[PDB]
């Protein structure tokens, strides 16, 4: 397993090996060692799982959670084709503003770690693209909210070409620059926090 | 979501709800309330996660850690379709020598908690058949065993009409009779033990 820190402050791309034989294929996205060595920390306890199943042109983001409480996020790609993307919307954060993409694909496959406090959002470029996630918290649509992933200060890449398919509620999102105006966004040192004690190393006998 | 519990004593079979959009679908494989009202206490620490796929006529297992340590799993089918086997193997248990399976596919989909000690095995009913695990204990080919799942004394449910596709590992595994006179099987108590240390309810303020 590979790890690569990207921009986003604490977001962190992981490439698992695909081992292949006469039955099909094993793949073993999520990996103690590698993460700890990549975080400084293990995961966070997994409060539920998601499987999300997107057609071709479909955008869905950008989503975050009410920091406090937050939900910290790992999510791999286990069918299809995808532009992931993580926005830094942590106001006080070293790369707030920023955002990083990773090329989600069967191929070469890869999962993502998103921190406390970080919006997400994709474009699926095939039919049947399946994104799989552990989340930190229980879905509450409540505390979920999103930012406009169309809007021209940010330039995500999340144009392919048709007319992105986006829900009603993806579609009327504020911007990122309203949302911190009505003061909506975490903040980063409150969501480092929050991360810290999430993924607190367990200490043993 | 619902919950079934099995017939092999602490084995869960979960029912997630699908919900269907304009942009495709999702589930909540696992979900902390669900399974701590029907298991008594949360998912175990996720140290890793296993992502698998099978062509036709693929038999896997019947595979078991060594215990201890052992492992517990949580399995979902992602893609395709399989009939997914729980064996009990933990010598003293109530069931002992006792197997459930449940039907894993696309149009119903299921989750499948495995309790510390117990056996899987699964066969694969169509191409592209996806099982996506999250394991209490990272991979050891070590502690990891395989009994035979073509044994005709347990006449599990896995022929399809054509021959198995096996590897070599499982296709030359030792009987659960065979493993239970060397004393290789897990225990019962043990197995117990481990399991309620594993899914300890979190005690906060």
């Amino acid at each position: 397993m590979q790890a690569r820190k990207l921009a986003v402050d604490g977001a962190i791309e992981f490439t698992p090996r695909v081992f292949a034989d006469d039955r099909g294929l094993l793949i073993l996205p999520y990996q103690e060692e590698a993460f700890v060595e990549a975080h400084g920390g293990p995961l966070f306890r997994v409060a539920q799982t998601i499987h999300s199943m997107s057609k071709r042109g479909v955008v869905r983001g950008i989503h975050y959670t009410v920091t406090p409480p937050g939900t910290a996020k790992y999510v791999y790609c286990a069918r299809g084709k995808a532009m992931d993307i993580v926005i830094d919307i942590r106001v006080g954060s070293p790369t707030f503003g920023q955002w990083d993409s990773v090329l989600m694909d069967q191929q070469d496959p890869r999962a993502v770690y998103l921190p406390v406090g970080v919006g997400h959002a994709f474009v699926a470029l095939e039919d049947d693209t399946v994104f799989s996630y552990m989340a930190s918290r229980s879905y509450v649509t409540q505390d979920e909210l999103a930012l406009s992933a169309l809007d021209p200060a940010l330039g995500l890449p999340i144009d392919i070409g048709v007319e992105p398919i986006v829900s009603d509620r993806d579609r009327v999102a504020i911007t990122l620059a309203e949302a911190q105006r009505q003061g909506l966004l975490p903040d980063y040192t409150t969501s480092q926090e929050i991360e810290r004690r999430l993924t607190a190393v367990p200490v043993s006998t």
